[PDB]
């Protein structure tokens, strides 16, 4: 059974209930040395699964449909989330920017790999299917399927480590073509950082041409397996509570290892085959890399709306918000929050036509978001840590402490909010702040924001390459060349400026 | 004679020639212990004056007029720089953004107080004249005047220091204060500091016991108006250097002066706020100028960053270090900062809101963001340049005189070539241009200017916070946090879609 | 029964066994809404208690005694840890510096509030007992007791928050004298950030003179209670393993709220009584503030030895240590690690005589350590996070994954060390790094290092005040004043320099 | 005539007068397209020459001799600066540290290439002469010479740029290379860049196909030795300023030149390494100099930070902002950085280790730490100053000529007073001193110098890592991590004092 067959109607994406039923497919997932029977009921994934299901439910609410949905461009007569359909103007991109922000607000910016992230990949297939040559019809069909059903795609792109001392064994670790058959291709290898793949329907995977592949793999195919990292949702449930870990308990996106063990990929799922030329050209010509950072920038901007107000609430509680230096530190967090919204505005207003009527967001703004976000996030976290100087480190252990009157009587007296809040509300706000930055979930989120789109050198190199490839550097260079042409070793070459022959005193001085 | 009377036509702003003639008035400027006889010929100001004159000439050039000008809204049938006329849409602001960029490119982003800077003040007077009460007609007339003529306004806003040990009488006399009220106007005395490029301006706007609660326009040639100049990088570059050695110092120096007002008569036609503490306190928020000028400043910086970015790339091509991954990454970060200020200027226009009388204001959050980011970005970009041109800047031959002496030149031709194939003349020229941008006294002054531009580091951050609070932005962010908090309590979830931990919590079994 | 009565001998401090027995005293501690019966057996404290007991055991090992111990100066004929006795030379301080480093190495620098931290307070009482006036004999007796027994002292100094809108109620939150009796004083209030107080014997607590107090409070006195924060030791035990959380499982120092509810403090335990003059003078004259940062700097330097080598091991595993930029980032961590050792060298070599033959470490070096440590620690953590770009975020969940052959077979193939390490060793190293920086314990440690001795402005202000009070600023100022005296508005005032009258061209130019 | 023959006595180093006479030789220096006739009288070098002469005079002053000098170890019965004689204990290094600080205080930390900088090279030759093989006696004789006379040595180590597009023949001719071997010595050609203060030195040490594998001593007056100077901040300050306006530029400028060697004859007595790639590669690690000079550099910077710290405090007293908590915190951080470099110099001496022939070397880890921290600390301190003197530096009156003109001076007396009660003359003087330290072209050059001092940011960090590895420090840190790892495995603790989690782990009960 195909995931899309769980829908009661072919004219709309999944509802939350249909999405949850579609995950009960015998996918192979491991956590804590055991196989997961059902992701929708398992204590490590059930609330994250319920959080994603809320996004699907919002598409069917009349009050949210103007902001979230458009009709499909397929002629099916149905509707879809705006970011699942190819943008054909700067205004289309702005409407998609707002639809992404509306979905991101349902997780307060904490879910980074929701269905709209890879919906940009579906749009890349639909806008430029001709790029894939003999696999053009696969690109067209996959765009149609993703758009109409609201299929939850992810990607597994980071390669696993290689032992430099191994013999043959080295060329077996990476995703490699092992056999070509009539039904399709047989593949083996692994990809790391398969973020929230336990809750997805499909994963896109991308001098020996056997390594030059791009294909779609279903989460329930024989040989497809996930090896999970520690679950902050399960730990928060087993040893904490929603009051103590309000983000860990519902928004944890498990960063897994995606294993492919002798997996048959049907020809209908192949996009690039034994083609080093198309693989090298895909980052620049495919469209996806020129589209997804719009989603990521908006998602971060929503998370920064949350962090900014949460920091203000935390400082109202500590009473340090009265200090000039504290207000200045909060003001800088506000400036960073404003930056990411302004970048998303520029991404849309400066959008350019691409191919087949499609529009792409401003490429310089996408690269800028990638460079600034790790620095802004690390700086904002340091600002929070140095401003809530004492308030976070000694928080009572549990909601159980508030529910024990022998303990609660002291918390009511000694842990009140400076701005008049009762102890229950003060502790609640500070626990929410701690889960955002210092819990294992908070620590993982920092590592995620810093390393998301690559190393610090790599993101800066790609920002430079974009300025060069777009012609931006040539235009900046033309201005410097003009400045240089206006003078030489003999003086000005322009008539409006005064030469120094009448005022230079060096001949008279050095005579 | 009024400065506008130097124009041969009432249908356009000054040409460069007319602007230069208008500066040959009774202005009283001191530098190096001497009174300046004529700013347009004096070795400390002549090239900076010639650089501003080029901006005026560009307004009348067919190849530039399309990007720079619009017709006046006064019914005169004339034209003006787009930023001298009130914006009435988001598209109007984008056109003004482009017109500012075109003028800023004529100085490669190095002149920060050109006439378009205070043209936002003229627009503030025109958009909201009713704010000034009995002085409403002065606001209307000044808007008309500035717009049609392209008058070069400036301001001196920073108060001078006060000795805390002097009597209460002596400390009060230092600030701008009303001395006497007459039939012709008001008599004022005091001083303002950081009167950047006031030597080349027509008028200065001066603003904040009601005798201290004033806002007025003062001509640069009024009796009792005097400027005490700082050291001239233009004059030093001319006397001991050359355009080759100091290519920016020699033409774009904007002298940061002390503006003195010694018993100056201000006619009633030039008064905007009079003995009114309420209007003075309300002006930053309601006047409009503070909500307009950072659009000019952000664009000006973005143009300077276009210049610095490519100049850094050229310098690294010469040193040959551009082949290193870490060097390319450092240049990539400069590119990201350059991109940021352009993206902020895009948002300022696209997110513009209606104000009063059909006027539009740029996005206020984006103006505050530019003010906070610019000092950090500029200091970081300068550090990136310093640590990447590790040797190339410090030993540059002294002078174009070294290149013009064959005995010295023959060794420079052999040992100081560009790594990318440039001859020594071009290699030294590029690196001297980079040094003038960052390490010369002009380069050092520019860093101090970009860092301290719109106030202290705490003040700019406080104003960014105040804007989020006053606009309702903080209330909306707070509504999202309040919604998160309402979804659970000390007993569990308050929303039905999430699973409570009663079936998995192990603390009862573990404890007791 | 007194803690010291648990020792089988009066001529040596506690052994580990005797220290553990001494904690079974009916102290009142809460965690997870429940009373703790015994800290030595409770799942939230038992390993942290066992870790402290190892320090006591090391004092009795012949192989460690040259580095750890000296004879007492009390005439008892016994021995003690070197830092529990007053230093009387620069060499004494250097020997105490080495003894602190030896004890700190037993927790790899992760235990910040071990008995040697407050041993500096015992030494402050012994070096200057005359400061306490009528309480001089209490200072002498407490120094003797702490030194001979190796009593585990802590301090509770951070005040709890105050609700600005409360009426009377405001002046009840802080530690305040409520009654003066023949036996002693009655006190009430609370102190926050009582780090590892669950494992201590005593805590030192320090216009209305009822608030101007300094006294010693036993952990088992009626009305003395601790309200604990979440236990990373218990969470690591319940949902993890030593392999998964190797630091959280044995070095967690619980940051508690210390409550004093109508506590009788006997006159023998009072050090400063209703004396605003002595309270204000104590930071500058007491000695403790001029002593404890030697312990803290050494402790951090040991933690940086650990982090530096752990980062190198982690980069060997990822294989990125081959990159120039990665080696430079590691080199900076090395430079920070070297700084804190160099500061501890200067603290000892530049030591000055104080009172009664006692020596104090260099005060400028103590203030410098306090300013630099938050910046260095935040920077080192950012270096680690941006250099282990992928390796930390997807680590398999558990030692249970390695013990399941179905999962282990893929980890053996795809998660090997780049430098030839097997997957078990690669995962182990990276989990150790993650527990140091990203676990909740790692997050708490960052908050601790940043905020330890106060806000960022406060530590910088105290560094400035030290330069001014010591005469250092006056000497730097004398050099600037000399530079200024060498010229005036007319030229040089010194004869060796050439005036510019023969070369100044301004008269000729401006004529 | 040899430079040492200018001394009236063989029992002491040069006096200031004798040092100045020794510079009036055949040295060939160019500046501003002209050959310098006499460095001691030329307007670009005369005060820098006079500043170095004061250091030599201080060696013979009773009030300073106690801190600066020791007897020679040569048996001559004379004395020398402590840093010119091989250290044979940790206490010897502390005494040399203090002698360096005393000399550095005479320039307030602004002269970075004074004679004590390369005196560490003389000590490297004396401590390990056997390293040089057949040139061992040259090493011994040069140590004796440098120590007894106080010869001013320097080095030019940075190679000049090479055009990558030139033929393999042309690119090779650029670097220092052996041209011919004769009976008298060797003929060399090539160039070195960043020859800081070479115009005022006696000899330069020049070091790294075996023709390129050389180390030798070259006198500044040898035929074919030429300097091409950078712009002179001393001359510019003299021609267009005054000591009041530029108090550091006017006396402490160390010109960063290009050192050219055109068919120079180097006598065999001056050769140290000849056509030996093995000795050239080993010299950084085994020579001793690289393990000695950073003690001088760290002390010199620490003295400059004593100056900057108090100068910042004086400047903030004048602006009156020192009353603000955030301003006091910013000054407190500058104090912490100043304290760091002194603490590093203490550790360099107390942790000194024995080397060869009884010689001691400062702690190597502390030298590498100083190199990594100094560029970050200096850039941060400069940013702190710039953002805290928000207005005070940018508008300073142009000249002492303004104070000497009563018409201008009367307004400065009223409007430019110090907030702490200082008169305008003292307020402007302090702020001009601060500006010359950070924003003048001299201040800009000093920032570039401190940042790029001992190499690129990656290179200094790599050398810090290599030192931890080569010394065994990394192995010892690794032994601690290996011990932590050995205390547990995938089955639990391997140590008996800790409790395993079998009784509390809830995963079996929770899963399956
Ligand atoms: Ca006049
Ligand atoms: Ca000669």
């Amino acid at each position: 059974m195909k995931p899309e067959d769980f829908r009661a109607s072919t004219q709309r994406p999944f509802t939350g209930e249909e999405y949850l039923k579609s995950l009960q497919d015998g996918r192979e997932i491991y956590i804590y040395g055991e196989r997961v029977k059902d992701v929708t009921t398992h204590p490590a994934f059930r609330n994250a699964a319920a959080s994603v299901a809320q996004l699907y439910d919002a598409l069917h609410k009349p009050e949210m449909q103007d902001s979230l949905c458009w009709n499909t461009d397929t002629g099916s007569g149905g509707y879809t989330h705006k970011f699942f359909r190819v943008a054909k103007s700067a205004d289309d991109l702005r409407q998609q920017r707002d639809a992404i922000a509306e979905w991101s607000r349902l997780s307060y910016g904490w879910m980074g790999r929701t269905p709209d992230y890879k919906a940009a990949f579906g749009c890349a297939l639909g806008a430029n299917p001709g790029f894939y040559g003999q696999f053009e019809q696969n690109a067209r069909n996959w765009y149609t399927r993703i758009q109409e059903t609201g299929l939850y795609f992810n990607h597994a792109i980071v390669n696993p480590p290689i032992d430099r001392h191994l013999p043959d064994k080295v060329k077996d670790v990476y995703i490699k073509l092992e056999k070509e058959t009539d039904a399709g291709i047989i593949v083996s290898g692994a990809k790391v950082v398969a973020t929230n793949s336990a809750l997805t329907h499909y994963n896109m995977i991308g001098e020996n041409p056997d390594f030059a592949l791009m294909f779609v793999a279903p989460m329930d195919a024989d040989g497809v397996k996930l090896i999970s990292r520690a679950s902050y949702e399960m730990v928060a449930g087993a040893t904490g509570s929603p009051y103590d870990y309000p983000l860990s308990s519902r928004f944890d996106e498990n960063d897994a290892i995606l294993v492919m063990d002798n997996v048959l990929i049907p020809w209908e799922n192949v996009l690039i085959y034994r083609d080093f030329d198309r693989c090298r050209r895909w980052t620049m010509e495919g469209g996806f890399a020129r589209m997804y950072p719009l989603q990521a920038c908006v998602r971060l901007a929503v998370k920064l709306d949350f962090i900014t107000a949460l920091l203000k609430k935390s400082l109202e509680c500590t009473g340090t918000l009265e200090f000039r230096g504290v207000q200045a530190d909060l003001g800088e967090v506000v400036a960073w929050r404003n930056t990411f919204w302004a970048l998303s505005d520029s991404m849309c207003s400066e959008a350019t036509p691409w191919v087949n009527g499609a529009y792409l967001p401003d490429h310089a703004a996408l690269q800028t978001y990638r460079v600034l976000a790790p620095m802004a996030y690390a700086k904002i976290k340091n600002i929070i840590e140095r401003n809530v100087t004492s308030g976070l480190i000694y928080l009572p252990s549990s909601a159980r402490d508030l529910n024990n009157p022998q303990i609660d009587q002291y918390l009511a007296k000694y842990v009140r909010g400076s701005n008049g809040m009762d102890h229950v509300q003060r502790i609640k706000i500070l626990k929410l702040m701690w889960d955002a930055i210092g819990s294992e979930f908070g620590g993982r989120h920092e590592l995620y924001e810093i390393n998301y789109s690559g190393s610090q050198d790599e993101i800066r190199l790609q920002c430079l390459r974009q300025a060069q490839n777009s012609g931006n550097m040539d235009k900046m260079m033309a201005m410097v060349d003009r400045c240089l042409s206006e003078y030489d070793q003999d003086g000005w070459t322009v008539p409006h400026l005064h030469n120094n022959d009448d005022i230079n005193m060096l001949d008279k001085l050095l005579k």
